[PDB]
């Protein structure tokens, strides 16, 4: 759920997830998807796509178990949907950390979301 997702982002990036990514670019946070402005934003587009693979569980609501050991995230649910959900969130946290070097302040509070162009195909 949002809870674990937030914790993983915070752990990997060292940033407050809501303020830093809550409305970033065309895909991060509130609202939907749109053509990515930059690599950070593309992480969010990929993440939203990932959520489409879970049928049997609610990406936003369903809590799950994971471990934060050795600067790594490990998804430990046996339940396949919750395992896959955890893996979606792990991947976006890792992606955002990886793209910290191009994180752009100007896309943080993105009131231009309605100017976004067509999203990338999932
Ligand atoms: C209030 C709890 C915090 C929720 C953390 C998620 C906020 C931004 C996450 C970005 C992920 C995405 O947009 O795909």
């Amino acid at each position: 759920s949002l809870v674990e997702l937030g914790k993983m982002i915070l752990q990997e990036t060292g940033k407050n997830p809501v303020t830093s990514y809550g409305a970033y670019g065309c895909n991060c946070g509130v609202l939907g998807r749109g053509k990515p402005k930059d690599a950070t934003d593309r992480c969010c587009s990929v993440h939203k796509c990932c959520y489409k693979k879970m049928t049997g569980c609610n990406p936003k609501k369903d809590r799950y178990s994971y471990s934060w050991k050795d600067k790594t995230i490990v998804c430990d649910e046996n339940n396949p949907c919750l395992k896959e959900l955890c893996e979606c969130d792990k991947a976006v946290a890792i992606c955002l950390r990886e793209n910290l070097d191009t994180y752009n302040e100007k896309y943080k509070k993105y009131y231009k979301k309605p100017l976004c162009k067509k999203a990338d195909p999932c």
